[PDB]
């Protein structure tokens, strides 16, 4: 029915927040679940070797580079289009999320850090009124998603204190309706976050 | 490996991409399985794969519909693919071999023949094959797949071409393709971007006539 599509959405989400380790084996009603996993294989959100079990993809440096290069263009496009549509209520909700992010970093909750970051940025991009652009960005997040698992393994959230500052600057740039400033702030955010991710190589 | 499901999926992507399926059309899984001489299973899965990327919509009673592509949606898809295709073409320049260029020249001849013969489907298809052959040399498979994905999404918007556009009025449109190939041969990055942008602008202008 429409259950299998929902199972797929749930797995895409787990992949996106780095909840699944690269190379890990996923153990599969079971029928629509298996159907969702095979559909995810077909878009390379998951891997399978012939006649064997589903696995979380391995994302090498070259592939992460390619993904970052593409989303760089798309996410900066989204933020530039969102600037002109953000309402006072939008900005207030973004400030709230930024406070949630600070809490997560202070609590040392890496799960919440990743999740709040996701919602903060997606909340911005959605306000661009470009739903297809946002679809494309989420697809890329799913592909680089297994690359985020490293955060849980090696990264101490205490060393992420200064990283929240670029978020305040982005929100300030959004509040000031400064389009080019938003692009610079978002590029800075992506750059610093990717630098953390590259340590796994 | 060859999968029946993948084969149906790629054929449906191709049909969508070249404008062979009309916006809003109701696709019946059973009809398609009968037409392909296949079990329902790989046909239904292929259709659901397209639903999962929003290339098709779910319809009542084991069926699907081809999405409606309004000007607003075509606008968004064009804006997105504009950046991606220009990025693809610029990266492909430093990797194109004499052999690559030779095959691009052959595709261009096919395109001219298609326009002279008045074969609208072949015109559309060869344009696709030509640009994709270029993009593949960017060595960015995910970028190329995403570009193909966006062509699938705008695809139903091309159905208008078969009914309303006289292929004879597209004669002069092939010159931009010659110019693009020359720019690729001369390794001129900005010239490639400019020619490809011109190609897209003129082709899009034709598509917008359907919303009048």
């Amino acid at each position: 029915v429409s259950l299998t599509l929902q199972v797929e959405n749930d797995l895409k989400h787990q992949l996106s927040i780095g909840a699944l380790k690269p190379g890990a084996r996923l153990i599969t009603s079971i029928t629509p679940v298996r159907e969702a996993l095979l559909r995810l294989v077909s878009v390379n959100a998951l891997s399978v070797a012939p006649a064997q079990a589903f696995t979380v993809p391995e994302v090498g440096k070259r592939q992460l580079d390619e993904i970052n290069r593409i989303r760089y263009e798309l996410e900066l496009m989204a933020v530039a289009l969102a600037v002109e549509n953000l309402t006072p209520q939008d900005l207030a909700e973004l400030q709230e999320l930024l406070e949630k992010l600070q809490q997560a970093q202070e609590k040392g909750d890496m799960e919440q850090i990743i999740n709040v970051n996701r919602l903060f940025r997606l909340a911005i991009y959605h306000r661009s009124n470009m739903p297809i652009l946002c679809e494309m960005i989420e697809q890329l997040w799913v592909r680089m998603g297994p690359g985020l698992h490293y955060l849980y393994e090696a990264i101490n959230p205490a060393e992420l204190r200064e990283h929240i500052e670029n978020y305040h600057l982005l929100l300030a740039a959004l509040k000031a309706k400064d389009k080019e400033g938003c692009r610079h702030c978002l590029a800075e955010i992506m750059q610093q976050n990717i630098a953390i991710l590259y340590q796994q190589y």
